Order: C-alpha cells, then sequence, then structure tokens
C-alpha cells in the first residue's frame, strides 16, 4: 500500500463516500457511517488521530480514534470492534481508505471510505471507486454519498 506523511494528512478532511459489504454498517445510523472532520499524525505518521462525527438523533456525536501504524502498512484501532485500515489511493485532496471492521459480535465488514479536502469526486475518480469496490468484493449498490447530510463541520 501507500504511506502517508504528516504534511500530506494533517488538517481538516470530510467524508465524501463510504461503501461496505454490510450496508447497515454505513447507512444512516450505522456504526461505521463516519463523517470525517480532521486528521493528525506526527513523526512517520506512526500515530494517526482521526476526529469524526456520527449522527445520533439529529445531533453530532464527535469521536476520536487513534490508529497505530504497523510494518505491513495497516493502522489498527478499536472502534465498534477492531479495525484494520490502510490507504488504497491518494492525491493531495482525496484519500481512498480500505478498512476491515470486526465488530464485537465477530461480524466482518469490508469498507472503502473516501476522504476529501473538497466536496466532490470527478467522474474518473467515481469510476476508480467502483472498480476498487469490485476488486475488494464490496457491492457498489451499497454506496453512500455523505455530502448532503454532512452538517457537523460547518
Amino acid at each position: 500500500n501507500l504511506d502517508i506523511s504528516p504534511s500530506e494528512v494533517n488538517g481538516d478532511w470530510r467524508t465524501l463516500y463510504i461503501v461496505a459489504d454490510n450496508v447497515e454498517k454505513v447507512a444512516e445510523g450505522g456504526s461505521l457511517r463516519a463523517y470525517f472532520q480532521h486528521m493528525e499524525c506526527g513523526d512517520e505518521c506512526q500515530e494517526l488521530k482521526i476526529i469524526f462525527n456520527v449522527k445520533l438523533d439529529s445531533e453530532c456525536q464527535t469521536h476520536t480514534v487513534v490508529g497505530q501504524k504497523h510494518e505491513d502498512g495497516r493502522y489498527t484501532t478499536d472502534y465498534s470492534g477492531r479495525n484494520y485500515f490502510h490507504v488504497l489511493k491518494k492525491t493531495d485532496d482525496i484519500i481512498f481508505f480500505h478498512n476491515v471492521n470486526v465488530d464485537e459480535s465477530g461480524k466482518e465488514t469490508n469498507v472503502i471510505l473516501v476522504a476529501g479536502k473538497r466536496e466532490d469526486l470527478n467522474k474518473a475518480q467515481k469510476q476508480e471507486l467502483r472498480k476498487l469496490a469490485e476488486e475488494y468484493n464490496i457491492p457498489n449498490e451499497n454506496t453512500q454519498h455523505l455530502v448532503p447530510t454532512d452538517t457537523c463541520n460547518q
């Protein structure tokens, strides 16, 4: 996979799209429907702090996770079970993350989350997202566009 540096990641980010093979996890009220707000890491990006909101009732419930980087490039963190995440694609203003969540009940969910410093993907990036989901055995019909309900950063 692709490494990230503090200079690349530090700052505000938002979630544009999430797609997952267990749709309940990323649809409204899902445990993994994370509206990014900010990322920050230090030296070598060993310790990656991600601040995000989930919507709970009508309100913003803010969360922070700290991912720990490992030699294989994955970060781990606890959140609604155990997560293993890494970078599948990156540009200066868009990151595609792949996450595997193993929930407390043992259910495994594969996720692609698109984080951005802008509000939209272009058409090429949308097709790339679809191709990646296929490659990762994730149904594209589960795709969630978060922009229209992202109200916790403004």
